[PDB]
């Protein structure tokens, strides 16, 4: 269980050492800040878009080294799409899964992939 | 319901602000337009190449980004496909399931992918 | 003198066998009749778009088998986006331009890429 | 004179509509937004990297329709970067200019590129 | 029933006007040309592995149109692979089949992909 | 049953003539030789996604010509992640292994591929 | 001096180990067989544009290794396009010079790139 | 001045958190380790298109940052290249260099590409 960024933006604690992922997860950050600005069409559409994009990229990362982790991490992320799905207002929610999504699942493929 | 352009031509009011896309849908256009000029195999050869061309392209573009409408987005294309493989003649109906197809499901995806 | 086609559309009779081009040429039809039916910004910049990235693709797709005309077709390109980029409003010009660049410059390529 | 968003971070007011762009241009943000949290090596080095890349990527797509405003945007970035490599710590500096740069210069590429 | 070219190489009649298939077609007739001079290992391995490789390919071009024809063109390939898989040192098959694959099946999907 | 090199790195007895797949090789046999040294799980780690990374990319290249050993060669390799997935500290096993998946499963394909 | 093959089609004694390679030769012997059937017009365009697209891929290839012999390799690939693009008829040269060529300086880039 | 590695095998002390650097790093020092068994053409070959490829690589992903140090580090590279295509068998130079190289000169990239 680790803090919460404030404000909500990426910082270096969050490196996995792979810079294409990296800058993904810093649009994942923002994604979520917006919302937390305005709950809104337009930056719920904004937040959405990235995170398929990241979990698809982040799967194909995976896939490409036969990650022996894959599934269950492909279980969370299509967990969390769901609740991207079915938006219900809970930022607070949001924000807490990203952080620790990244900080142990994410960080567990590094030097894996 | 929306008008058809005259002459059967892609316009601005069109534009989904996806160049590749746009510009694909540009060759759907002229694909129609050749049907309504001579109903012949080279023109529907044409029209059915661009189409089966495009809807693969902006399928792929959408699951890209794990887009949210893409089954039913999918299975109109997949009518469409059919309706061209059973071509009828019937030229007026191709005018209006495309304008109809951008402006409302294409523009659809807008800023989700 | 090739004759300017009404309504002013790619049609088969400027095929290259090319599909990639051929693509990309209803796209420089397009933006000269949208010209034609409103000179302004909007449709300059989409034409002057879409015949800057022809351009470079066709200029590619020559060096790729080291095309023998390259230089004086690459040339005959550049003319052309310089007059595109000080755009006086000759729709005229533009309209015979392509017809000719098509059937006399573009088809030298034919076989030899 | 654009306002200085608060926190510093990426709005959907800075929106290009090329995705690609906007998901490199919220790396710009945030790269801004830690120095501007400790003017340190690991934050310097994350926006330049970031910088970098995003400056390489804007100019090949703007080379890839022949953007009649290269040039003159190719200098802009490069003077931002000579200014990334003196770096003196003017963080004030640095979050002007990105908000003007992108909504003065890279919105002049919108529907061109 | 088309006439089998002696030598039994290439020739402009067997034009696709897709280079990269006609240039993949130059290599089966080579193949077949080698097991016509010596049949033994080298030479069947040469035409498996270029058969195997233009099929695949010419397959995906066939569905980046999702063309109407493909399982029945896909068929017949795996029909010729099985063949070459359980070579009999029939060569007076592998002449003909090829000319008239090329001939009635490939010709097909000229214009729709 | 072949010669184990000492030390445990690649040689050229082992050249496929396929510079990609030769290079992820030399990384197998330094994977290998590292667990050798030190059983620990950054050596493991390093071997595991070399491993899956090596396997995906010559199942790749089989499939690609769609080679006719296909599905034998992804079992052995499947079985081997396997054993890596279940690691139990036989170094001595993981060196037989290699020298003769290479020998005899990869040298197969050497010709057809 | 080596044997001018008879038909003048290529032989695994050519190959290079390199299969894109060696199915791009396929297509230069080919090239010459078919203008020493009829010198015209679609004999040479097939071969030139063959031969164009060969040394442009073989040059990249040798770049891809910073391959020593590229400067003197390159200069006898444009000599023989300046020989093409000035067709006096001469096929022997051209049967002759292929065969030199391969056996003598494309063998010698064999391991190194 | 850095240990030498005995058995001169890559080590993870030389990770650069690059997966495609750090297979890229393990092929030399196999190269130089079969010219330390062994000082033949065979070997140098091997060693030398490795290191050619591998300098553009690293040269390629540098620019794709902008990376401040590149005209540098290409420097440096392009002596090694010099050294091995003047090669006087001096493998305790090449040890070292490499050794130094990488620990000094590339580990200065890190985190800036």
């Amino acid at each position: 269980g680790f803090p919460i960024p404030d404000p909500y933006c990426w910082d270096i604690s969050f490196r996995t050492f792979y810079t294409i992922i990296d800058d993904e997860h810093k649009t994942l950050f923002n994604g979520i800040l917006l919302l937390s600005q305005a709950d809104n069409a337009d930056h719920l559409n904004e937040l959405r878009r990235c995170t398929g994009k990241h979990f698809l990229n982040e799967q194909q990362l995976m896939q490409a080294s036969q990650y022996a982790g894959y599934a269950e991490h492909k279980k969370a992320h299509d967990d969390f799409i769901h609740k991207l799905d079915t938006w219900d207002g809970d930022v607070t929610y949001a924000k807490n899964w990203l952080v620790n999504h990244i900080k142990t699942i994410d960080f567990k493929y590094r030097g894996k992939i």
